[PDB]
């Protein structure tokens, strides 16, 4: 009835038919179509109803909900319409060889995710005009990737720190191997005791960690990089935010990132509205994550067999909903990825 109006609006000038499979096996709409969704449990059809996000969610990821056909498709119809462990072995299943977890820059689909990502590193290279004696700062270094390649490929003296103790130490057995001692140090570090490394940066860089700041934080954020920064120097701030401001994904907080909040432009720029920043550049990667997120589910189905070894079913159904939906809300608009690039004091004199 309800059910039968949603189908019918899931369908409206759609070559691909979406279906849904009632808990009494009768099926709506009664004719073949592109991609069905069965419901187990009318418990489960209600809280679909009444919570799409929190009920589909929750649904597919305990088995109650299933989807014959292509989720992706089906995600982005619907969101149109509308303890585990995790090591290092596991995102090395599914990550780039230089294990970036954060948005790649494509020039055409069809490149790999480790091309992806070293041209994404090397357009934060340019942009900040890395050069020998430059020191760079880098918030959230995850596994290391940029402190690493920016000393060996121009000899600056680079500092990375993480939350993450897995992190921290592949980071450091990395520095280690390289022999790169003398050039590279990694501390497991809150941003917020930055000032206590008693060290200034003429460069900093901030990829995929702002999301997990907290708008009540950002200004102690912005704060504590102008503290640490050299004047004139560079600070380039890459992170998800929304065109405008927007509800929150309470799915992604409950299973995935807890505390996160995506920034809208506006939540971002007037965060350091009291601050001597100035606007380099300003930079839309919407499209970008879409095909990062692509590349990550193709290999992390690559490697499905490993991963129900090491994780349950319910595992690996909450990633695969975790890496679909994500990449649709960059598909359909919701979501957005902006490079900020900012200088300390005012800056005439940008290369064009
Ligand atoms: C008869 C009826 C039948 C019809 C059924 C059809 C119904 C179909 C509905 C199914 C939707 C359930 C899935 C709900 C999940 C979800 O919603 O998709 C996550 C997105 C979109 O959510 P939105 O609401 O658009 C933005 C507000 N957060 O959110 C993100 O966070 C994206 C994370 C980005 C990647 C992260 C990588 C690296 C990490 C770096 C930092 C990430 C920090 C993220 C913190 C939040
Ligand atoms: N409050 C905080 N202070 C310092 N680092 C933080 C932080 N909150 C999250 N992070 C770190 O930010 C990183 C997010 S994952 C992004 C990693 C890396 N920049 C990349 O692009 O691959 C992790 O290293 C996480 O530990």
């Amino acid at each position: 009835a309800i059910v039968e109006r949603i189908v019918n609006k899931l369908n409206e000038n759609q070559k691909e038919k979406i279906g849904v499979e009632l808990p009494s096996g009768k099926r709506i709409p009664e004719f073949p179509v592109s991609h069905l969704i069965r419901f187990k449990t009318w418990k489960s059809l209600d809280y679909v109803l009444k919570d799409p996000e929190m009920g589909f969610g929750e649904g597919y990821m305990n088995g109650d909900i299933e989807v014959e056909g292509d989720l992706e498709e089906v995600i982005k119809r619907g969101m149109t319409l509308f303890h585990y462990d995790l090591g290092n072995d596991f995102y090395r299943l599914w990550l780039d060889k230089s294990m970036t977890y954060s948005c790649a820059f494509f020039e055409d689909p069809s490149m790999s995710i480790d091309e992806a990502q070293s041209l994404k590193r090397r357009m934060i290279y340019e942009k900040l005009q890395l050069k020998e004696g430059d020191t760079l700062l880098d918030i959230g270094c995850g596994w290391g990737s940029i402190i690493l390649e920016s000393a060996e490929l121009y000899n600056v003296k680079s500092v990375g720190i993480t939350l993450s103790d897995n992190q921290y130490e592949y980071v450091k057995e990395e520095i280690k191997k390289r022999g790169l001692q003398d050039k590279v140090e990694v501390y497991k570090l809150h941003y917020v005791d930055l000032p206590k490394l008693g060290r200034k940066f003429n460069k900093v860089v901030s990829v995929g960690m702002f999301e997990h700041v907290g708008k009540e934080n950002y200004e102690t954020f912005f704060n504590t990089v102008y503290r640490v920064m050299e004047e004139g120097g560079l600070f380039l701030l890459h992170t998800i935010g929304k065109l405008h401001p927007d509800t929150q994904s309470r799915w992604i907080r409950k299973y995935i990132f807890p505390g996160g909040y995506l920034p809208s432009i506006s939540e971002i720029v007037e965060s350091f509205r009291d601050m001597d920043f100035t606007l380099i550049d300003f930079d839309n990667w919407r499209m970008h994550y879409y095909w990062t997120l692509k590349k990550w589910k193709e290999r992390f189905y690559e490697n499905l067999d490993k991963i129900r070894n090491m994780f349950d079913d319910r595992f690996i159904r909450m990633w695969e909903l975790y890496l679909t939906a994500s990449a649709v809300s960059f598909l359909i608009g919701s979501n957005y990825v902006f490079q900020t690039l900012l200088s300390k004091g005012v800056k005439d004199d940008y290369p064009v």
